[PDB]
């Protein structure tokens, strides 16, 4: 082709794994594997695929579909620009089918709308972020999934499309079985700690309507396996010692942790109940005052 969409040297917005966007510039492009190199504003360098990608829109672009490339137009199916991006779409190479031609396209609305620790919930663009999560952008049927349906071939999820890592920072919807990025939920009431599966969660789309959510009840071996896998994955090492790290952790967010029946006992039997849990639980935890996890996996439910 003459004219490649993306480039050497090109300013994006690249989606990350937890569903938001990053200014990125572009260092090399592979059509073959169709992702690109991209360098980010502290200098890291990832690849990242194609559909996750979006540069700014240009002059002279103004008439043209920013999905499909084309300036062509017929009655059914009119050419609607975003008052935000400037990009224009086809309405139906929009989803959902754009309104006839003021309006804002799914990206922007995403753009605006998701937050690190859940989505606006109240205003315009709240409402937005609903009417457009009703919708997927990509065929679920076609996913291609691992044994434990856990990650897809294609690295499509959520209400986004964007790419993701199950175990951070994301639930799974009981009825389709995909997983939805915290930053896209508007259902939570706290962040998810990292591998937290301790929820019943159905997605907006199965549900047509607003999210639903509940917080499952934790025992307290379940307590310290989340804090536990949660530190390991924040920090990236294996072992906690209990007194600098775990007890101080799970003191701090006590409250964010929704512990259901275990939040009420007195702060002074904390310390007790959480260790003698690390302590007993010998095919879970690697005892060193460190504490580690074997071979590091999420809290099973
Ligand atoms: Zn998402
Ligand atoms: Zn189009
Ligand atoms: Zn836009
Ligand atoms: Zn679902």
């Amino acid at each position: 082709g003459p004219r490649p969409r993306l480039w050497e040297g090109q300013d994006v917005l690249a989606r990350w794994t937890d569903g938001l966007l990053y200014l990125g510039t572009i260092k090399k492009v592979d059509s073959a594997r169709e992702v690109c190199l991209v360098q980010f504003e502290d200098d890291s360098q990832f690849l990242v695929l194609w559909k996750d990608i979006s540069p700014a829109a240009l002059p002279g672009e103004e008439l043209l579909c920013c999905v499909c490339r084309s300036e062509t137009v017929v009655p059914g199916n009119r050419l609607v620009s975003c008052e935000k991006c400037r990009h224009a779409y086809h309405q139906d190479c929009h989803v959902p089918r754009a309104p006839a031609p003021s309006w804002v396209c799914r990206q922007c609305v995403f753009a605006i709308a998701t937050k690190r620790g859940g989505a606006l919930k109240k205003g315009p663009y709240a409402r937005a972020m609903l009417g457009m999560k009703l919708s997927l952008p990509y065929g679920l049927k076609g996913l291609d999934w691992d044994a434990g349906h856990l990650s897809n071939r294609q690295q499509s999820y959520c209400y986004c499309g964007g790419p993701g890592e199950w175990n951070l920072k994301m639930l799974q919807c009981r009825s389709c079985l995909q997983w939805f990025h915290e930053a896209c939920t508007q259902c939570l009431s706290k962040p998810l700690l990292y591998g937290d599966r301790f929820y019943e969660f159905e997605c907006c789309v199965c549900r047509g309507g607003p999210e639903k959510v509940r917080r499952l009840q934790l025992r307290w071996v379940d307590v310290a396996h989340l804090v536990l896998y949660h530190l390991s994955v924040c920090c990236k090492k294996k072992y906690f010692d209990f007194d600098r790290e775990i007890l101080p952790f799970t003191s701090e967010n006590w409250d964010s942790l929704l512990l259901g029946e275990l939040s009420d006992t007195p702060k002074g039997e904390r310390s007790s109940r959480l260790l003698s849990a690390l302590n007993s639980h010998k095919d879970r935890f690697i005892s060193g005052c460190l504490f580690g996890l074997h071979a590091r996996m999420p809290p099973p439910v």
